[PDB]
């Protein structure tokens, strides 16, 4: 069957493996527990096509650095994380960007910006500034909650269907 | 605020107003209840962004004609549904995404194909063959059942950040 290699991507502690996790266990773990890389393997059935999403969850830490060039070059489609509540990631989306870029050779990868912990009422970075990022790199910008699951499948399959038209 | 004027537009009985029903007022319709032209107005909030969708229930039938040119004109992004166990619905596709291209003057206009009725087990049309039309147009496949509810919001949500990205 078809299968598709998404790697989600970003800062540490933004909430990359509770969304992971809320979308193949249903979910939402609220624990300190930081990723080396864990990978998951789910069949599923998307738009009526049978398929396996085969899943990289990474480090949010650069202890990684160049060693990101491997997962990289095998990823199809990449979920990049930031947190609303964190201007820190959300500027440090820039450096995954153009990482993934250039180890794909590709101004164009299948993406998704995806704006985590939306329910969270202390807001640092506004939507619309998130929106204006994503419309210049030409990606869909993506609000998630994987604490109320708000969003979640919509990112993993936005990410399935843009894999699907590159 | 932004608003969003959406069209949806299709064969008789494929669901169109049964989809647009169920986004706004959470329920399945189950009568026969043929559309002249009904419009449905919501504020709600799409990764963030307040807005107002501003949506166009269309009839299925022809004695419409050339009076599908004036809703074609000002809608801004359209759902193209038809039903996955009516062949017929499937191949009249064609017929509005080439009435819509000559009315709006463009040859990409932000448009979702849907197939809907995804619930039902006597299906007619292959979601292979629907993904390769998609393909051919350059637009997203997304398949829906109003009776579930499974794929509703996600048809609406991708045709508006369709529009965004245009
Ligand atoms: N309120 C809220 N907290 C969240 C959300 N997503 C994750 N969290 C919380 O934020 C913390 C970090 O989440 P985690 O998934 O471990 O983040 P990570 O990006 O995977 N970290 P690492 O890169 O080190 O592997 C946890 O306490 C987790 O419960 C969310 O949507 N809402
Ligand atoms: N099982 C099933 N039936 C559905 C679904 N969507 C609509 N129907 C049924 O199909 C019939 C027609 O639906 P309706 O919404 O009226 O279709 P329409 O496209 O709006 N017709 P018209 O163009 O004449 O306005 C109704 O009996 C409705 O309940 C669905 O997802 N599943
Ligand atoms: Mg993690
Ligand atoms: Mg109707």
């Amino acid at each position: 069957m078809t299968e598709y290699k998404l790697v989600v991507v970003g800062a540490g502690g933004v909430g990359k493996s509770a969304l992971t996790i809320q979308l193949i266990q249903n979910h939402f773990v609220d624990e300190y527990d930081p990723t080396i890389e864990d990978s998951y393997r789910k069949q599923v059935v998307i738009d009526g096509e049978t398929c396996l999403l085969d899943i990289l969850d990474t480090a949010g830490q650069e202890e990684y650095s160049a060693m990101r060039d491997q997962y990289m070059r095998t990823g199809e489609g990449f979920l990049c994380v930031f947190a609303i509540n964190n201007t820190k990631s959300f500027e440090d989306i820039h450096q995954y960007r153009e990482q993934i870029k250039r180890v794909k050779d590709s101004d164009d990868v299948p993406m998704v910006l995806v704006g985590n912990k939306c329910d969270l009422a202390a807001r640092t970075v506004e939507s619309r500034q998130a929106q204006d990022l994503a419309r210049s790199y030409g990606i869909p910008y993506i609000e998630t909650s994987a604490k109320t699951r708000q969003g979640v499948e919509d990112a993993f399959y936005t990410l399935v269907r843009e894999i699907r038209q590159h």
